[PDB]
């Protein structure tokens, strides 16, 4: 299981990002005996199926015009963002959240770390804000169940 | 919309019968937000979400990929498509795995007079119309 901590982002960096968009969605509320959710990341798209009491986690590949189709069936579910790939001087990879329409002007840093003390060693750089790690709020399912 | 009554079968009938294999299954239980169900006709398979209802045609590779989420959950059937002697179409399901022996027959009327007078032919067994336990997710949610 990887390390990482999460914060809000005080300033936009400058310097090399790779940049994806990305959009996805739940079909399913959570009570639902199952979890089905759509995924773009970028050119390609998926419908994910998630039992847990089910064996268990199912993926498929699916075309533009399937998922379009059945993106509007995510309403209120969602999130959109666009995904910036970095690396702090240091080394420490990041990716950084810029998130589209309602969560919108919410942006997100999540760093991972190689030994889970250089995680508590970490020194965030001035561009982080307010560290989110432990707010059970800024999860992806919080984030995308989380209302206008 | 259309007027139909279902029975039992006691007799498979003779005559020109027309087959198409059947399989479809419910991802979702019944207190789900949404109902989601896969089906394949013949050659052609869909996945059908209703909460709005959308259908999306899929391959047979995510169909069958799928498919095993729908377990304890599914009707498997050859339907015969026919006509009786005095030109009511029928439909002959022939139930497959734990659902057999059971096989139901489902006629059409364009009146329901017509549907009020119907005498059902010998072969056709006791009448299901109103029994909901014969109702299609009934059957797919029933168990071994
Ligand atoms: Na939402
Ligand atoms: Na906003
Ligand atoms: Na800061
Ligand atoms: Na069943
Ligand atoms: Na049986
Ligand atoms: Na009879």
């Amino acid at each position: 299981t990887e390390i990482e901590r999460k914060f809000l982002v005080a300033t936009f960096p400058d310097g090399e990002l790779h940049a994806v968009p990305l959009r996805q969605g739940y079909l399913t509320t959570p009570t639902d005996s199952i979890e089905l959710r759509l995924r773009q990341q970028g050119t390609e798209y998926f419908m994910t199926l998630k039992s847990e009491g089910g064996r268990q986690e199912y993926e498929i590949q699916i075309d533009v015009t399937q998922f379009e189709m059945l993106w509007p069936a995510t309403e209120g579910r969602r999130v959109e963002k666009t995904r910036y790939s970095g690396k702090l001087p240091d080394g420490q990879l990041f990716e950084l959240d810029v998130f589209a329409g309602h969560l919108s002007p919410l942006m997100l840093v999540e760093v991972e770390f190689l030994s889970e003390d250089a995680a508590q060693a970490f020194i965030p750089p001035p561009w982080f804000g307010e560290e989110v790690t432990e707010d059970k709020r800024y999860k992806n399912k919080a984030l995308a169940l989380s209302i206008p």
